[PDB]
Parts: structure tokens; C-alpha cells; sequence
């Protein structure tokens, strides 16, 4: 299971928000945590990602820059997994310091966001999805994002999310199997509109976050004013199967 193994071999380990949880809870300081963890998930992100299968078959200017695109939808695909296998739904674990309850989903303003990020936890059991199709499809969203106007090598992007296409199916194998990449297809399609909500809400909050007191991390706060405005644009858009 040379492919598998290689997935299971570079997955992240614990990463922690560096939260207060012994200070009542405040926006400025659930968003800051959020920033944090943002910035500290962005720099395994990177490390994962350039260590997949087949990933330097990518020009090197499309290799940071399908990792950008795709940063918030990878967090959220993670993050409701881990909240599956953690709490069973129960609360959203972004972080085993920063887990949210539904006071700090009403305080933080990202509500609906956080309500159709326990959807997507709950789909994880209901759908019985196992840690290995898990670990396939988190490879496969790096891949379903991009510019209209086209990558340096569209090319290698093409070939390369082709082949984890067909991780997939091995992963999954007649209607049997047919069945379970349509569900699993809607489940990574089910994803994009999900990393939107947040995108637009990561969005604003940068623009009025010198009033709301919420501090920003360099790498965040460059893909959010530099990329993220490319996909709200609609320059940038992701690869639905359905
Ligand atoms: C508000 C902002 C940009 O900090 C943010 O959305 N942060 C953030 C941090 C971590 C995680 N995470 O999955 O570990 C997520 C999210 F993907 F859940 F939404 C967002």
C-alpha cells in the first residue's frame, strides 16, 4: 500500500491554538486564537503538501499556489474530522485547546459557518468514512481549486489530480463501488461552499480588523488580502464534480 502509506506517513500531528481557556471567552481573543492557529496550521499544511506523491510535478509558482487556495478548505475537511473522531459532533475541535461549544460559535459571529462545519462532522459517521478514503480525499481537495486564467504547467496539474482521482478508486474498489464515489464526491463538493462562507468571513474580518481588535499573522493576513480576494472574484475557482 505504497500510496496509503505515504499519506499516513506525512498527516500533521497536534497542532494547538495557544488559547486562554482560563479567561472568559471574548471575540478578540476567540478570533486571535483562530489567526494563531490559522498561521500554525498553514506552516504543516505546506510541510504536507510539498512531501505528497507526484507533488514536484507541479511548476514551483503553482505549487505555493494551489496550497494557498486550497488552505481554508483543507483546515475545514481536517478540522470536522477531527471533531468526528474526538467528540462525535459534539463540539468543533480545531484545536485541543480551542474546541468550540455553540456559546463560542454565537461569539465568535462565524455561527453558520461553524453549524455547516458539524454537518460536515456528522457526515464523516454517517457516512462511515474510513481514515484511509479520509486521508485520500484530504489529498484530493489540494487539487480542486484554480485560476481561469490557467496555472504556469496546467498540464502536470491536470495529470497529477487525475491520479489521486484514481487513488480514490482504488481506495473504494461495479455498482458497489460506483455508489460510494458518488457519495464521496458530494461529500469533497460539499466542502467548497463551506471554505467560501469562511474565506468571505476571514475577508471582512481583515479589512475591519484594526477596529475590532482582532491581530492578524503575516502569512494569513498576505494570502487573505493577495489570494483569497481571487476566489471571491471568481478568478479562482473550484473543481466541482457535481
Ligand atoms: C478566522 C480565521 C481566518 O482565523 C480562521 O478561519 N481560522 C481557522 C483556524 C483553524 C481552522 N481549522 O480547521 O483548524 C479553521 C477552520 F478550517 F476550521 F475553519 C479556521
Amino acid at each position: 500500500p505504497i500510496f496509503l502509506n505515504v499519506l499516513e506517513a506525512i498527516e500533521p500531528g497536534v497542532v494547538c491554538a495557544g488559547h486562554d481557556n482560563n479567561q472568559p471567552d471574548s471575540f478578540a481573543a476567540l478570533l486571535s486564537s483562530l489567526n494563531e492557529l490559522g498561521e500554525r496550521q498553514l506552516v504543516h499544511v505546506v510541510k504536507w503538501a510539498k512531501a505528497l506523491p507526484g507533488f514536484r510535478n507541479l511548476h514551483v509558482d503553482d505549487q505555493m499556489a494551489v496550497i494557498q487556495y486550497s488552505w481554508m478548505g483543507l483546515m475545514v475537511f481536517a478540522m470536522g474530522w477531527r471533531s468526528f473522531t474526538n467528540v462525535n459532533s459534539r463540539m468543533l475541535y480545531f484545536a485541543p485547546d480551542l474546541v468550540f461549544n455553540e456559546y463560542r460559535m454565537h461569539k465568535s459571529r462565524m455561527y453558520s459557518q461553524c453549524v455547516r462545519m458539524r454537518h460536515l462532522s456528522q457526515e464523516f459517521g454517517w457516512l462511515q468514512i474510513t481514515p484511509q478514503e479520509f486521508l485520500c480525499m484530504k489529498a484530493l481537495l489540494l487539487f480542486s481549486i484554480i485560476p481561469v486564467d490557467g496555472l504556469k504547467n496546467q498540464k502536470f496539474f491536470d495529470e497529477l489530480r487525475m491520479n489521486y482521482i484514481k487513488e480514490l478508486d482504488r481506495i473504494i474498489a461495479p455498482t458497489s463501488c460506483s455508489r460510494r464515489f458518488y457519495q464521496l464526491t458530494k461529500l469533497l463538493d460539499s466542502v467548497q461552499p463551506i471554505a467560501r462562507e469562511l474565506h468571505q468571513f476571514a475577508f471582512d474580518l481583515l479589512i475591519k480588523s484594526h477596529m475590532v481588535s482582532v491581530d492578524f499573522p503575516e502569512m494569513m493576513a498576505e494570502i487573505i488580502s493577495v489570494q483569497v480576494p481571487k476566489i471571491l472574484s471568481g478568478k479562482v475557482k473550484p473543481i466541482y464534480f457535481h
